């Protein structure tokens, strides 16, 4: 079922806000994008404290670089009991003091996203990262 | 010109469910997107004509990889209908290439043109045309 | 808050057409979608001309090669003024002869649209280059 362009609109500006602020470090503001007891599986984080946390510890990982959530090629339905499914490419890039671009694995990104207070949140975040698949056949 | 915002989320998640479908190796899948006909114009000037040589070629194409996982990148999407419901759509696309040890290859860029059209209600494939960027470096 | 889905789709095809005619060398048309006036922040160019001439020398960097411009992570909010405000990540390829793709450093860009004639066209835009940002901290 095809979702109405006002949810797809709303999607896109939840997925927007979401990643500058886990880009700009804001790692409070995007745990508070996730429902308590919010499911996010790289190993599984629950809730918006464990979430936040390592988004933090995984920012480590850049040193003081600047990382770029890029997503694309997303599918969005809507159930009928509101809960949104997404499934999306993503990946991030990394841009050094000097210049220099990284580009990380591939991932496969299934999501669950349901209204609270008329406002999306983020229920359920499921990563597969392409180099893990293919490294496992 | 513009298009209604019912057509642009229709051609947005057409464009998601085809390339999931070619990136995870359901070339049939893929190639069920395409009418009875289609023409794909790949970059070198062949010409793949209906559905099941589509299949053929893209199943070949994704040889290429050696295992390593594909994903391709649309961007820079316009999106025109015509009259009749035909729908013409141009934007940028390129395939990065992850494999078992992290490495990440990035293709070269293409412009791609499309044209779809709605068959029992739903959008398939009519054609595709790729012009490859370094190809089109090389000419001039 | 959120865009109406009709402006939405405006604002993605107001910046396909743009990119599209300054990655393919129509420099003139590229600054033909500014506002007399406007502002571009690299040092700032105002108005289209400036725009344009800008525009034509920064291209020569590719030396020979076919850039393509890829935004993502784009926010859209329409102001009570009738003032559009989008929020982006940009970077751009550059692709060789013998397809080498160059990833140049990710930018965060914020413009600002306005409606002239019923058209939109960009009064502002202000480019803030990542590996600057890393540098400066």
């Amino acid at each position: 079922k095809l979702p109405s362009p006002e949810l797809y609109v709303e999607v896109t500006q939840f997925y927007a806000r979401q990643m500058h602020r886990m880009d700009g470090d804001d790692f409070g503001g995007f745990a508070a994008t996730f429902v308590a007891g919010a499911e996010f599986r790289l190993t599984v984080l629950t809730g918006p404290e464990a979430i936040e946390a390592g988004a933090r510890a995984a920012a480590g990982r850049f040193d003081g670089a600047q990382p770029r959530h890029w997503f694309d090629m997303m599918t969005v339905e809507e159930a009928d009991d509101g809960t949104v499914s997404t499934s999306y490419y993503a990946t991030v890039t990394v841009t050094s003091a000097q210049g220099a671009v990284l580009v990380e694995p591939t991932c496969f990104v299934r999501d669950t996203l349901v209204r609270v207070s008329g406002v999306l949140r983020s229920r359920s975040r499921v990563i597969e990262r392409d180099d893990l698949v293919v490294r496992a056949r």
